[PDB]
């Protein structure tokens, strides 16, 4: 139902907008309204699946 | 109940249309409307049942 | 609740119609309406009870 | 909730009527009129309870 | 939810009446009306409780 | 929600009243009704709990 | 929600009364009034968290 | 949902009163009513978390 | 839902106000009106989350 | 849905406020209102996730 | 359902705001308003996905 | 008005249907409902009338 | 007001239809319409003006 | 109309539930919803008929 | 109708509460409410059937 | 339907409050508010029952 | 306005009926029920007028 | 209007029901329903009478 | 109508709850909810009937 | 009905909130509201009861 995202590096951003500095780190939950969430920069999520690497 | 694709490559389209360059990663629930999601170009998908990597 | 299919070769078909290239990945959930759903060719398909390789 | 039928020969019988051909793979969930599927000739099958192979 | 029911021999009967000759898979489910089902014959059942082997 | 009896030998009852042969297989679900199913006789019995052996 | 009791010994006596003889086999689902379920006597009890031996 | 209470002495009472005898084994469910379970004396408890033995 | 506690020693306070001796087990389920429970003294309780030894 | 804090020095506070002396343990569920809870001082911590140690 | 942050250094921010001193632990459900948790400082986090470190 | 039965043997019936094991005593009064008392096994039975011994 | 009739031999009918098996034992009291009660076959009866032994 | 039943030893049940210890002494009345009364364990009875002795 | 207990020695109790010291004797009638008499500590009855001697 | 209380010694209470000399005698008969009688002090009582020496 | 009443020996009565055993301490205040208090036994009692030792 | 209690002993219990620890101090005022105050075990009473030490 | 609590160590809990620290004085009245106070821990207390000092 | 409080030290603060400086003196009665005072840091209080000495 959630994801975990630390941001590993300035400025990653989040859309579904939210900007991100390096160590900090998001769980958002998905609510009817965000349906979807796009990743840029370097950032490291954690979702059920496992966990992945964006840049 | 949601799947990750991230973008191996750029102009990955995703059809149910978006478009992600390279290193990004999309976090996608299914709606009532998104009942099926087709993707194009190589890029790099966790579902629930495994991972996956389209071309 | 939902199928993944991964076009090993160009033209597959997904009846529930659909047509599909190498290399593409179509992820489909069930409706009411698609019931059941058919699939031409070869493909890969993973499903929550495992991998099968359609041809 | 669903099963997974592959064809492993031509004119295999899905009561429930369709007919498949030889490496098709037809995905079938249970609705609320289909309360029995009966497979005839050469198919192999996953449920949910491991698979089994019809002659 | 449903049982698997592979016959190992002709004329195997499930009441709740149907026939399966030899070979056949019948995968059924349980409605309101089919609360029991009974299998005659050398038949092979796979239930979520395991396998077993009528004769 | 279900049981599974294996009628190892002739004249096996099972009340909540039904007659088993040898060999029969009933596959009995628990309805309003049904809420307490005695079983006499040599017979072989698999619940959700596991397996146990009637005499 | 339910148990499987297997009378080891005659005269087992189950209540919430029923009587059961040595072999006999009584399985019982917990209804609304059936709340508690007292075992006398040798009997050899399945539960969703184990087994046990009344005696 | 339930506990299983394997009297290993005389007189063990559970209250939520009812008394036990040795070797008699009381299954009780939870209802709105009888919130809390408190047993005295040596018996046998198996609950969902586990065994543990009261004196 | 519910939580185990063995009084490995008298006068073990439980509040949410019952006390109790040595060797009893009182085996706890949260109600509305129960949204906290705190124990006192020496005792052992197991919950759904693992053991723990209060002091 | 519980948290179990068990207070290992004295005048541990638990907002959400509750104080806590050296040993004893609070077993706190989730309510409407209770929606955080903050923990000071030295104290172990189980939840579903695992163990901690705040200080 | 919820979070556990453990604050590893001074005024760490909670926001969905919220400050932590060091050694201090927040156990964090999600309501409807709150849907998005971030986390600012060094701080350790455990999730239903694992744990993780913000810096 | 009443009758006096001890059980000299096990699983002795009393119709009018109660069991009784080796050793118990009932006493009996007459209803409007029970008319007639028959008793099966081997009993000793003192009435108004004297004592008997059923076998 | 009631009769005792030990069956000694198998088939003893008692009308007021009933029949019994050698050694039961009926306790049988007077209705408003059992105004008479005949005994067949061998038996032996205690009423209250004494014993009696039907053949 | 009624009956003495001393307890001979401990735990001696009187159902119509009740449990008596070594020593007491029940007097029982015959209400109209106590119409038959057993009694486990060592016990002496008194009635109208005279004494027994249940075990 | 009636009963008479000489209490041999202090704090005889009758159930039915109250107490009697060494040489008092309680003559007690049963009424609607009162239907059944326990007895405890050494007391000396008599009723219509005889007399007895409570522990 | 009465008691007979002669007594023996000053200062004997009847209660169901009356005192009594030593030698007067007290014939008493149970009203519908006069359920019990206690005696206290050296008396001697004559019942239906028989005869007893209060102390 | 009330009375303190200290038990020197056991089965000491306070009638307006309780029962105190050795060591006990009854605190008893005068309702308008309670106009009368009268103490049997060895026992020690504090007044506003002063202490007095019943016996 | 109010009493001291210090209770000296461990498990000290006061009726009108709460129990004390060791070096606990209850001080407890009359309502209009505590009339009475019975206080068992080892404790020190402080009363406007003066003190008392109920054991 | 009001007590006079010294707190002569750290963590002085006082129900009817409150904490205090060491040298804090805490002077309080009995309202018509707070009925009863207890004092856990080691303070002084001065009432009207004198002082007294809790552990 | 009222308190004085000396303050022997700045600072001092007195809840039920009011600071006082080194020297000052609050006489303080207790209304409606104020049904509890708490005095912290070093005070010399003067009540009914006596004197006390607040750190
Ligand atoms: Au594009
Ligand atoms: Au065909
Ligand atoms: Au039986
Ligand atoms: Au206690
Ligand atoms: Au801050
Ligand atoms: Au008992
Ligand atoms: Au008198
Ligand atoms: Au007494
Ligand atoms: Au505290």
């Amino acid at each position: 139902d959630f994801v975990v995202i630390k941001a590993l590096e300035d400025g990653v951003n989040v859309i579904g907008s939210e900007c991100l500095d390096k160590g900090e780190v998001l769980i958002a939950q998905f609510t009817e309204h965000t349906s979807a969430i796009k990743v840029r920069g370097k950032a490291y999520i954690q979702t059920s699946h496992g966990v992945i690497e964006s840049e």
